[PDB]
């Protein structure tokens, strides 16, 4: 089977707290010395332009209070960065994982941990879509969840969740205070560019699909890179390149990747009633590595 | 969106057991350490005689590990399908906790461990056929299901088997195999999945919430008409439908249309998505719908 997995969240539990100033209350990141959380915090009021330079110049520092479970924790200083606020608190975090910092590229997956007072309630997988949005479950008190990806035994934090668009999309920030896509913290209406399904994903869906059987869609013609990059362009979809990080899988199916990508063209059409490993429809969600992943182990 | 609730609590429960050749995981709770039992048979291709594989067993040849201690084996007693083996350490993480059977159709996590290490975190459902739509391969047995609830945690699942059509099947912690599928290499054909009309009431009503309403139309149908069509199609009958009088109320649409949604979209959405689905989707029950939107238990 295929399921979309999240990587386990217990690191990052430890490090999520409660980030309270004055009148609104949201989640932030403690790392070492540092508590990371959105600069909105400090905002006194919401529905028009916010000027941070102001409500940072009038910020005072006894107005936050910061809990971790059920301890406060003493805050010293608060420096903005972008749409983020870098809080300086008294007391190292002693289960600070072994982290770095990333921004994610288009396409890219991540981990989300929903948080909502300071509590992780939920983990799912997600990809960094070409709009630079996600589908999220975000509701009120969200922001400052974090974003996580875990490799080689290190945490890379790369996504602290800020606002939700009107089509319901979401956004958030590097931990650079970078937001993602060029999104403004500021509540006016925002609307993002076209999503593309990722080629490349749903070429690694196809592979998977082989390699458990289902084979019903497949057929010997082949597609050449540049004349599907030509169609893809014009229906919704991402271009197809990398095509050498598809050889562990060519390898083990015998199919080559412009068979599937003929496959994409004409599935696109719709699966008239069949299923692909259970969807009615061609799945963007799994990358290469995935699907290495659950069917080897590697 | 399908997630998962937080793994953190479960991760520190976790261990890696060998016994012989074999690895697998453990939960390890208070001073027991939980696992299949079939962590002890010599030969799991050909039928598997547990009773002898008990008798025969030498705890000289288990090792526990929990990250990088070692625990000490004292005894080991075999409960159904599971192996309870008692340690001396206790495991100073073990969270509050109690053992629950799943009914079917109810929603649980799994976290995918291998060598006693997690590595992934999903949400599924109980099937009416009592398998599961997992994503296990070697060394998986053991991996744990989970709930949190009032402060608790719920265990419900502990990993056995992969049937010849990929589904998958585990146990409770009392040992009893969901299904009454057997610990056995031999084959074993599961019954027919149905649709959970539950959880296809609940995907409608959630999408009426997002205002997609294109599928929605005037006419009821009665919940004892529906149920007849159900029992001929693959779908489970229409039960509680209290649960979503909630829902009733807050859109204004009663049961009946979505039950006559269901019936007229089972041939199909012509082209058209619900929620970005090309089908009728059962993965949602009313619990996820209303936790995600409207953020209560
Ligand atoms: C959606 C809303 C209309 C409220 C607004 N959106 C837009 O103003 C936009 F459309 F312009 F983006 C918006 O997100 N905010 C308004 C205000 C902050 C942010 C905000 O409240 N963030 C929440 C953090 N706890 C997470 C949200 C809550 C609902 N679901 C979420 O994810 C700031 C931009 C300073
Ligand atoms: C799939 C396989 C053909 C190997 C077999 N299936 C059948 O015998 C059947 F089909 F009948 F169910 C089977 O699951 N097992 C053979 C042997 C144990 C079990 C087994 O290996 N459990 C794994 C635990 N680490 C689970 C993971 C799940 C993904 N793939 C796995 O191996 C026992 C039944 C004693």
């Amino acid at each position: 089977g295929l399921r979309k997995m999240a990587q386990p969240s217990g690191f990052v539990e430890k490090c999520v707290v409660r980030v309270c100033y004055g009148n609104t209350v949201l989640n932030g990141l403690w790392l070492g010395d540092i508590v990371y959380c959105p600069r909105h915090v400090i905002a006194s009021n919401t529905t028009s332009a916010i000027d941070y330079d102001h409500e940072y110049s009038i910020m005072r520092l006894h107005n936050f209070s910061i809990i971790s479970g059920t301890a406060f924790l003493g805050v010293v200083g608060a420096t903005m960065h972008g749409v983020t606020l870098k809080i300086k608190v008294s007391q190292t975090n002693m289960h600070t994982p072994r982290h770095s910092f990333r921004t994610l590229k288009s396409g890219e997956g991540f981990n989300i941990l929903a948080c909502y007072d300071g509590c992780a309630q939920g983990v799912f997988g997600v990809n960094m879509r070409t709009n630079w949005t996600i589908r999220g479950s975000f509701i009120n008190g969200a922001c400052g969840s974090p974003g996580y990806n875990l490799k080689n035994g290190e945490v890379e934090f790369v996504y602290m969740h800020q606002i939700e668009l009107g089509s319901g999309s979401h956004v958030g920030s590097s931990f650079d205070g970078v937001m993602y896509g060029g999104f403004e913290d500021q509540p006016n209406l925002q609307v993002e560019s076209a999503n593309q399904m990722l080629t490349v994903n749903v070429v690694a869906f196809l592979y998977a699909a082989i390699l458990n059987g289902c084979t019903w869609w497949l057929k010997g013609e082949k597609l050449f890179v540049e004349h599907y990059n030509e169609w893809a362009q014009a229906n919704g979809f991402t271009a197809m390149n990398g095509e050498d990080a598809f050889s562990i899988l060519a390898a083990k199916t015998g199919v080559c990747v412009e068979r599937l990508l003929h496959a994409i063209q004409v599935l696109n059409n719709g699966f008239g009633g069949k299923q692909i490993l259970g969807y009615s429809s061609l799945n963007d969600e799994f990358s290469i590595n995935e699907v290495v992943k659950q069917m080897f182990g590697v």
